[PDB]
């Protein structure tokens, strides 16, 4: 009620079945914690690293095998008036994992449906906390690390307004849009 | 109701059956993933790439077979003033996998049940995700790469309104309507 | 009603099954209580040492097995002027642990729903003080030892508004944001 | 109704099953009554002592193994003006021990949900009188030489608003905030 | 109500299983009636001796062993203006003994849900009563012995303001709190 | 209603099991009559001997075992202005045995919850009447020769309001309290 929005077999919409009944076999647990690649982490311009969503796809695709897993919703989508919001539960061999809330930025009224997607992708990215997967973009030491032997601090210059502004950028990549 | 818009064995309208329940066999897994050859990889003149929809019902038809999968409707149409959404979800193997959202822009009023059809399209594009088909065009390394060896930025003329502007496109492709 | 906020097989979000009902097995016991590293645990510049939650996730893996455990919502997420908050249930091999109550600080409207998954890692933190998971942070004896071998007294300058103040770091950590 | 306050398998928020049924077996009544160590009981500067309640769930731990016992809430939270209260009871091997009701120190409006944790801690801590569990801390004799042997009685500064104050503190521990 | 307060398997909140239904083995009847030490037995500054509770829990564990007896509250606590009440009742094998009525000193709003709990020690006191437990305590010989062997009877000051005051105390005891 | 005062397995709070049903054995009839020593008969200042009623407890005790009896309430307690009164069955052995109506003197408000439990005691006593316990105490004879050989008159002096009273009192008794 208080953010400024307003709603767009098992029953999985409401159902806590199998919630942390029984863990999973040897080698699903073995290639959940599989290290991190350090070349396909990337970083915002403000300073934060993370992954890509569809690495997560991939790597819980290469864990439970396609149609092993999925994301079910569990809330009506709240729309707020610069972000949308939903619930998801993530379903492993029929079995509940985890609940997570996901979240979008949109800035013009056509782009709610396409931002209530991004936020499936998001409250994923969430769920997957609970398997472990991706834990070292979480662990301050690895980030610390990573920040310094992989990313460099550049001044550069935002073209369309025409101020200087100093971004964080990967030591391979150039600089995109929005500046130079 | 924040969007501008008006509504236009088992139940798979509300059902969740399978959802996640058990993975497919192997082959599947393998032809699920097969590499997408370059040549059918297609770019926006904005710089923004992506595959044709007919290629992710070709690879569907390769993984599960004609009749072995469908996509079954999960909400009453909503039609805003500039868009047209629905929401859509995959069924494989008698089993539940995925529901999206699609998209799509309708500019007059005897075209929204000509869109209405593509929002379908692009729902079934969404879905996909989930199974891993077409993951490079998601991955920042894959479409850097593609768009530098691949595509090419050319300063072209628009001719209905006679001004310049810059847009991306394929190398051995030509210029298209609207411009030169 | 004090607060000033308004709300946002086994049924899990309201049974009690299994709460202390038999022990866990031998080696689970003897991984719970695994000495933490040093290396690992962090310091607010108040001087309060604490450990990442990530950590927390990583160590309820080793235990119980990913899919092993999960939080369950245990009430309707309450989100006051300036904090949100909400009781978890932490389930372990489908029997029920200990319920806590989450908090986080918001200071914008945007930020409610990215707040209220902190809330959820907090409610975790909380819930593994019944399980033994990082008994020494609670050791006043542990935190004085490790506060003089581990973290220095450093007075330090704020460059926001410029003024100087003392804060707590660790030795091999430099000085952060939004310091000098 | 009198406190200037307002509330914020086995049902065990209301039930009485196996309080007082069968005792324990002989090792766990050896090792609920273990002598507390004297290093590890520390004391108010007011001059009374006490242990710290990560020890009490040290020794539980110890006694039934993690997942063989629980808190589980009795009654609502009451949230007085200038406390927070709740009752509790404590649940070992699928029996209930005792009920107490906890208590916690609240001074800012944001710090409720804060302290309905530690308010958890206590009852904790009381319901532990039951077992045996820390009896020597409520022993007249081993007060009186505890507190002679090992506390001293110093005359120290209160910086904040620069009184002069007589505080107790134990001999190898130093003068602590808010004093000098 | 002429109380000048206001309320704050088998159902042992109102069953009346067991009691007085068996007597309990030979060593329980040793073990309850085992002679009390001199040493342990305290006496107000008013004259009246009495013994510590946890004493009485420390026997109720040697009697009963841990978990084979528990206080079970038996009405709503009543809290007078300037005493808090409420009545518990004793099980030991999960059999009814006896039940009794407590009672606390409170003299702060603050105060109340520390002393409801003090009552709780109280009426455990009381109901001991009926198992044996502590006899000599209101033999009226016993005291007028104790009181001549064991406690003497000092004039001494009041520091609070400085008023003369003759007490009670044990030989081997000094003056306390608040006099001399 | 004429008194002015309000009120403040087997259901033994009405039911009347066993009542004179069968005698017990041989043993509990031999230790039930047990001629009560002189040294533990004590007598009011007015001139009336008693029992103390922890030797009525420990008789009870001694005869039927701990837990081989109790005390159940039959009425609400009636608290008049100046006493306060309640009735108490006494079952022993499962097998109810008598009802009586127990008293007791309180001169302040806060005194009614700490003499409602000295009723109870009063009630015992006066319900092991029924059981021939302490009949002497109720022997005329046994009375005036009590008086004569254990008991003299003595002209004692009131400290409070310094008048001169005739009290009776033990012979190996000291004068106490109001008195020299």
């Amino acid at each position: 009620s208080k953010l400024g929005g307003t709603p767009l077999d098992i029953d999985w919409y409401t159902s806590w079945y199998g919630l942390g009944m029984k863990p999973f076999e040897a080698k699903v647990q073995k290639d959940l914690i599989e290290p991190l690649d350090p070349k396909d982490i990337e970083i915002k311009p403000d300073g934060l690293i993370y992954l890509p969503e569809i690495k997560y796809r991939r790597i819980l695709n290469k864990a439970f095998g396609a149609g092993g897993w999925g994301l079910v919703p569990r809330s009506q989508t709240i729309v707020t008036s610069k972000l949308v919001t939903r619930e998801y539960g993530l379903i492993c061999h029929g079995q509940l994992i985890s609940v997570a809330r996901g979240e979008q930025d949109y800035f013009n009224e056509a782009g709610i449906p396409t931002a209530t997607e991004g936020c499936k992708s998001n409250a994923l990215m969430r769920c997957c906390k609970d398997l472990g997967v991706g834990s070292e973009l979480w662990d301050p030491v690895f980030i610390k690390k990573f920040k310094v032997d992989h990313c460099t601090e550049k001044f550069v210059e935002h073209v369309t307004t025409k101020r200087k502004k100093k971004i964080w950028l990967r030591k391979d990549r150039q600089v995109e849009y929005p500046y130079k």
